[PDB]
């Protein structure tokens, strides 16, 4: 049926720059999905010494690190954004269960966030490089049917930019809040996409299309 993917894109990057990494998607099965890349707004950013860049929230310490501070209700803010997206596309009449978020690094922290907070269970949630973008304060607010959805966590090992630590932090996050999480590693790779990655992403959402 109707497949919906939604892109988030990383800190300063913007959606149609990010548009060409469905070229990488090359299946059969793939092929009738319709793909959105929105656009951050252009936002000061606290890491880069408030710079306004296109940023979906604010970053407060970059390199990211377990224990890295975080603005919560920044990403509440972006939260809002992405959960419009997904709102629009399931009154036009997509099933949530078709529905799959992705993201890269900010926009993958932005993933997370967006899907855990969903009031509907989504098809699933791709994180690339991404972190933990509040406490366990939010959990509580989880609701039932997001828990059920899926996760992908994609991560480097030599990633400098948000720490693979940061990235093993997520799990036992998730597990505290009843989430599913598959956690994928790729040696040698730091904070950037490579092409087995994203293949790896694509024959996760078809096996969860089933």
């Amino acid at each position: 049926a109707r497949t919906f993917i939604l892109w988030l894109h990383g800190l300063g990057d913007s959606g149609p720059a990010n548009e060409p990494i469905q070229t990488q998607f090359k299946s059969s099965e793939l092929s009738n999905a319709s793909w959105l890349f929105p656009s951050a707004p252009f936002n000061p950013v606290t890491c880069n010494n408030g710079a306004v860049m296109r940023s979906w929230f604010d970053v407060p310490e970059a390199p990211f690190k377990v224990g890295s501070p975080i603005d919560e209700s920044s990403v509440l803010e972006a939260v809002k954004n992405v959960h419009a997206i997904i709102d629009q596309e399931i009154a036009e009449g997509t099933n949530p269960e078709n529905v799959f978020i992705c993201g890269l690094s900010q926009g993958g922290a932005l993933t997370l966030a967006s899907v855990l907070l969903y009031p509907k269970t989504l098809g699933g949630g791709a994180v690339l490089s991404g972190w933990v973008p509040f406490t366990s304060s939010i959990i509580s607010q989880f609701p039932e049917e997001a828990k059920k959805t899926p996760i992908l966590w994609s991560h480097g090992t030599d990633d400098r930019m948000v720490l693979f630590e940061a990235g093993q932090a997520a799990l036992p996050f998730l597990k505290e809040a009843g989430v599913t999480c598959e956690f994928k590693a790729y040696p040698g790779l730091g904070h950037s996409i490579s092409n087995k990655e994203l293949k790896y992403i694509e024959s996760w959402i078809k096996r969860r299309l089933k």
